């Protein structure tokens, strides 16, 4: 479930040489937000690798920051992983490892390898900048334990003091100039309540949670390539202590962040969109949250395929939204039954037809190896798209117009008799059936086929037409990102659909001919007042 990549090569070489008995990976998101389509890459990579190689993968909540983290985000994270179809071997919480990380810390302090620092942020980084040592650096092992302990009791306030690793303040690598191991927050944790007041930094917690769980390959994105030298440091200096293995050890590997055109994934901006009412909420289908894509109608299978199709590499190349949209169409093609709806309704009267009939109509075209039919009703009163009639039609006009006849899909051929106007625009069409299952006798075929419904049987529907969220490929770095929003991101139209849809399961996903793929919005739709999101348009 992962194409051969630079990683798949390296896992095989390790397993085959018995460096690790099993592959163990993890997906380790912070529970402070909802997952987007980017996180899908890490999900499929890390979980697929497990099943691909009969290994294990931990769903771990890297919950080291009490300010922002909430249990509902961790509920949601698991809902979104399981929804893409992956079965965590284990669901863990880094926070449940805090006692071990703390004890590890004590060991670093004992061994003259950490120290407590009183200087505030600004001065601390201006000294790093100068490669100078904090004056507090060379404190006695004793002094450090005593103050760390006071830190733990909560005697000092938020920010006031940290523990740093003593590596080298003048070090060629800036990340190694005594990085902060522990900070102070007087704030409760959603998982571990009010127990903790010192909390570890990412660069300390991650390797340790890695190590504790016996992760073998730790896969993360290229942002953390610079964080490798500190990761190694934690493991090497703590291996064999506090119940930890002496061997084997986890090793980090970086792959390329996904970057999707006409979309943004930077949490900061996503927050602006939501709180700004640019978007309705986090599961709004305009969003590339996994929440919103589920609601939009995209099948998890489409997302996993997309991720597998784009592959895994160091190719920072931004992916084009065409591509994603095309994998969705592709995914829906063989399983979305085809029906008729109208989105811009224009009424047509037939003067030479009376009564009703019901036409047997196939859900599936010649290409699809699925048979299946439905009763489709016809009457003297219909709606068509306003967009499929014209008084002044262009050269290649394949649709209805004052001379030109047209094929109602799965039914008769019609021609314009009369146009009825009001307010300088077109209000109704009077037309004439010519042809059911047969060409026109006189041989002048209709140049094209249009969809329709009987005004006499059609159900009303609120269609939500979702476009791409931005008109520019690179809103993320383009500068004015809100001035690049697409005003057609959502177009709400009130239309009609053939009544057959009422006898379907509510998660049925349709293609409405000549419009795109659609399904009932799972939140709002009610059978007595249908609401239908467009999943993706046609090509
Ligand atoms: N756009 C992306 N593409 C691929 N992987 C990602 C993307 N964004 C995040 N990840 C991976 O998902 C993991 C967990 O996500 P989390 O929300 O905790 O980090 P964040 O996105 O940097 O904030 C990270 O280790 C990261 O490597
Ligand atoms: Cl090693
Ligand atoms: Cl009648
Ligand atoms: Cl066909
Ligand atoms: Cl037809």
């Amino acid at each position: 479930l992962v194409p051969e990549c630079f990683i798949t090569e390296l896992v095989e070489r390790d397993l085959k040489e018995g460096k690790y008995a099993k592959l163990v990976t993890r997906f380790p998101p912070e529970p402070n937000g909802y997952l987007h389509i980017g996180h899908a890459r890490s999900i499929v990579l890390n979980f697929g690798l497990a099943q691909d190689y009969g290994g294990e993968c931990n769903l771990r909540f890297d919950d080291t920051n009490p300010e922002t983290e909430k249990e509902e985000y961790a509920r949601a994270i698991e809902e979104d992983v399981r929804w893409l179809g992956f079965r965590p071997t284990r669901v863990l919480y880094a926070s449940d490892y805090f006692e071990t990380m703390y004890q590890c810390a004590l060991v670093l302090i004992q061994e003259g390898k950490a120290y407590v620092d009183d200087l505030p942020e600004e001065e601390m980084s201006e000294l790093r900048a100068q490669g100078k040592p904090s004056p507090y650096r060379e404190r006695s092992v004793e002094e450090n334990l005593e103050l760390f302990e006071r830190m733990r009791r909560g005697e000092f306030p938020t920010g006031s003091r940290v523990l740093r690793a003593k590596i080298d303040p003048a070090h060629p690598n800036f990340k190694l100039r005594d990085p902060v191991l522990y900070r102070i927050v007087h704030a409760p944790h959603y998982h571990v309540g009010d127990r903790w007041v010192i909390y570890p930094m990412y660069d300390f917690a991650h390797p340790l949670e890695d190590f504790i769980e016996g992760v073998t390959h730790s896969l993360c994105t290229l942002e953390f390539e610079n964080n490798r030298t500190v990761y190694d440091w934690v493991i090497e200096n703590l291996k064999g202590k506090c119940g930890l293995p002496t061997s084997p050890r986890p090793h980090q590997y970086e792959f390329a962040r996904l970057d999707l055109s006409h979309t943004v994934l930077s949490k900061r901006k996503l927050i602006k969109l939501v709180e700004g009412g640019y978007v309705s909420g986090w599961d709004d289908p305009r969003l590339p949250t996994l929440r919103g894509l589920r609601r939009r109608g995209v099948r998890p299978e489409a997302i996993v395929e997309f991720v597998r199709k784009t592959g895994i590499s160091r190719n920072e190349a931004q992916i084009e939204m065409d591509l994603f949209e095309e994998v969705v169409r592709d995914d829906l093609n063989p399983i979305a039954p085809r029906v008729l709806g109208v989105v811009d309704p224009l009424k047509v009267v037939l003067t030479n037809y009376e009564g009703e009939e019901w036409i047997e109509a196939p859900y599936w075209p010649r290409d699809i190896p699925k048979e299946g039919t439905r009763p489709l009703p016809f009457s003297p009163e219909l709606y068509i798209e306003r967009t499929d009639f014209s008084l002044n039609p262009p050269k290649g006009w394949k649709r209805l117009a004052p001379g030109q006849r047209v094929r109602l899909r799965h039914a008769y051929v019609i021609e314009l008799e009369d146009v009825v106007e009001e307010g300088g625009e077109v209000r109704l069409l009077k037309a004439r059936i010519v042809t059911l299952g047969a060409n026109p006798e006189d041989g002048v075929r209709p140049k094209g086929v249009i969809h329709w419904v009987s005004a006499r049987h059609a159900l009303p529907v609120e269609f939500r037409l979702y476009g791409r969220l931005f008109r520019t490929k690179d809103p993320e770095e383009g500068g004015d990102f809100l001035q690049n929003l697409n005003p057609e991101a959502l177009v709400v139209k009130r239309g009609f659909i053939e009544p057959s849809v009422a006898q379907d399961p509510e998660d049925t996903r349709y293609q409405l001919e000549r419009l795109g793929y659609f399904w009932r919005d799972p939140v709002d739709s009610r059978p007595e007042a249908l609401v239908m999101n467009r999943i993706v348009p046609l090509k």
